[PDB]
């Protein structure tokens, strides 16, 4: 009955609505939408970051560029802290799904473990254009091409997802379908370690099918929309894949400190 | 209208019986001990390897072959041919796909360049249940422990296809769905390197359309199999990244070995 269907759209959408402060449709307007009525502070040169990140509402640490931990090492632990951060807010709008509480709770874990980093990036592309990504909580932008100039092994951490983020962006979709997408990806059922694949199939099987009806009511002219999203999920997985790898090599970068103890026990690897 | 659809999934499902001397029907009917009118001889050792050219058509060693070009090479010897020759086999169902052969000759290239080995473990599943493959034309059946127990790095070449291939099984595909299916691996559009990307996913488009329908009515009541299936295309990339680490691993090991020219050319590193 598309009348359940059209229900759980529209649920999935407040629950959305509710768990992720920023959304696209903020992010759009702030971004190359104009809607200039309080912009954004720009964040294109290591003199920007510097004389910026003592004006802008950051937690971490303070622009200290003088043989001093250095410029790369700092961003990226940057990144860190927001997506420990987004996890939990992706953990709350799990929540909301229809039947997911209802399941084995190791199960729940285990989704939420494998599924986190495929949200991550896909919302990450809300925020991004191919110019630049939106910075905290879309008070800041910090260009593309000061990220690709950093350091060696930092200056190609976030190019694939830049890459990604264009062409997933290219199919215009809206919070409406996003959150509907979301879902169908935490609730996967191929994810390794899983208890009770059945429950998980049954309610990922309603989630398309109300993604599919809610992209053809929301994008009638777009052909085969459901199809081509449903194909980026390989592309989302060949970024996690290929995330782990650089972070892989970076773990060969910084180790031994004996200070890390506690902040380094918040942030595991997920 | 649906009408033009079905023509074109009639058109496909001809091509593909045209083009592929092992259809999934003819595999299944050997697999199935059923249907004993042309049974296939086992290989599950060394013994039944020599057995093997006996009543089997091997152009390679039966004797002995550690001194002599060892088991694990010769079924990989093999293994190659039958690749080469996979490849030529989709590369003459490719130019029936219509549209195919109006592109860009590069990008024609291009396409075959990065579907090929996607298709060719797409229906390499149909030669496959969860204890073995059939080889040479199914006059034979190599089981998959004895492939697992080969030479350190061989043994480990055909145990993730098998993976892949009693899931993608679980799917009950017929013949006249794999044609249309793998038509729309073929005409991607996100493939690495292509000129004119907008001819490309218009046919796309209309393959889907014809996949879409096709299951609909050839499996009424399998609930979203079209978008099951197109996630098992994440599957398929996977396999292929694996195995090209496996080769760049033999390519190391065996100094006197090497990879057919064709698929050379096909690979590439990153
Ligand atoms: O990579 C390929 O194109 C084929 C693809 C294939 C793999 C499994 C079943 C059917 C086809 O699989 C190969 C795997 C290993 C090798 C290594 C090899 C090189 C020279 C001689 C013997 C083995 C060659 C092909």
């Amino acid at each position: 009955e598309s009348a359940d269907l059209r229900a759980l759209a529209k649920h999935l959408y407040d629950s959305y609505i509710k768990s992720f402060p920023l959304t696209k449709a903020k992010a759009r307007a702030i971004l190359t939408g104009k809607t200039t009525d309080k912009s954004p502070f720009v964040i294109y040169d290591m003199n920007s970051l510097m004389m910026g990140e003592d004006k802008i509402k950051f937690k971490h640490i303070t622009p200290l560029q003088e043989q001093s931990k250095e410029v790369a090492i700092r961003i990226f632990q940057g990144c860190q802290f927001r997506s420990v951060e987004a996890v939990q807010e992706i953990t709350e709008y799990a929540k909301s799904i229809p039947g997911f509480v209802n399941l084995d709770l190791n199960d729940q874990v285990t989704l939420l473990k494998y599924g986190v980093h495929e949200i991550i990036y896909t919302m990450l592309a809300s925020l991004m254009n191919k110019d630049g990504v939106l910075i905290s909580e879309g008070q800041g932008f910090m260009t593309r091409e000061f990220l690709k100039s950093l350091r060696k092994p930092f200056g190609d951490f976030m190019e694939p997802k830049f890459e990604f983020a264009v062409k997933f962006n290219a199919l215009e979709l809206d919070d409406s379908d996003l959150a509907i997408f979301i879902a169908v990806i935490i609730l996967s059922g191929d994810r390794p370690g899983l208890l009770n694949v059945k429950p998980i199939e049954d309610i990922q099987d309603n989630l398309l099918q109300a993604l599919e009806l809610q992209l053809k009511l929301n994008h009638p002219e777009s052909s085969q929309l459901f199809a081509k999203l449903l194909q980026k999920m390989t592309d989302l997985r060949q970024i996690v894949t290929e995330h782990v790898q650089l972070l892989q090599v970076i773990k060969k970068t910084e180790t031994d400190m004996s200070l890390h103890p506690l902040l380094q026990e918040i942030y595991k690897d997920l």
